[PDB]
């Protein structure tokens, strides 16, 4: 598709995140107003989450049965929410120092990128015990992505890089971007596409896997755009955190 879709969310302000479960529900951390909204396919009016004494979400992520999860940074935590659910779940990470980007995994694995402390943790469900991912040297990372596989990818901020963390070997590698400005949100596709919002220059840019070509999405006018979240239709989505919207594009 050519032109992108503003969609009906109402009084967002600075909106900072992005989830689309199987259902094309699309979640947003309406940072600005600390609150989660969601949108139905199709439908012209939001709810908000009951997430209760959420103090300024930064990142959101939305499993296969529903259950959304988003990064707290005032009261330092994850936490989560069953489809249908009034009460929260708060995850049992330690010792975090704002956790920003999160993303779960088809096992129920959650993953977060801790910002202040240059690590990425996860959490198996049902488990305390949580996980340093083998990640170096990441300066303040945001988005988090994981593929079918279990490859982890990173927004290394602070490096203008997005790291790939290749299951089993350990191997990080640096993907081959170019001409990023601080990016912030990161997502892959069933087909291992990685798509990133490049917010220092207002775009959104994927690159298909172990490819040398990045694709500018025809997006128009975002300003500071950071979450970035991709159906199972490949359509993109992308909170334009500067103008105070959400905007999609079909594949």
């Amino acid at each position: 598709s050519n032109t992108q879709t503003v969609l009906p969310f109402t009084g967002l302000n600075t909106p900072n995140g992005v989830a689309v479960d199987s259902a094309g529900t699309v979640y947003v951390t309406d940072h600005g107003n600390n609150r989660v909204v969601k949108l139905a396919a199709g439908s012209n009016t939001q709810t908000v989450l009951p997430f209760t004494g959420l103090n300024t979400p930064n990142g959101v992520a939305v499993d296969s049965a529903g259950t959304v999860y988003v990064t707290d940074h005032g009261n330092n935590r994850v936490v989560k929410l069953a489809a249908g659910s009034n009460t929260q779940t708060v995850l049992p990470f330690t010792g975090l120092n704002t956790p920003n980007g999160v993303a779960v995994d088809s096992a129920g694995t959650v993953y977060v990128t801790d910002h202040g402390n240059n690590r990425v943790v996860k959490l198996a469900a049902g488990s305390n015990t949580q996980t340093v991912l083998p990640f170096t040297g990441l300066n303040t990372p945001n988005g988090v992505a994981v593929d079918s596989a279990g490859t982890v990818y990173v927004t290394d901020h602070g490096n203008n890089r997005v790291v790939k963390l290749a299951a089993g070997s350990n191997t990080q590698t640096v993907l081959p971007f170019t001409g990023l400005n601080t990016p912030n949100g990161v997502a892959v596709d069933s087909a291992g596409t990685v798509y990133v919002t490049d917010h220092g220059n207002n775009r959104v840019v994927k690159l298909a896997a172990g490819s040398n070509t990045q694709t500018v999405l025809p997006f128009t006018g975002l300003n500071t755009p950071n979450g970035v979240a991709v159906d199972s239709a490949g359509t993109v989505y992308v909170t334009d955190h500067g103008n105070n919207r959400v905007v999609k594009l079909a594949a």
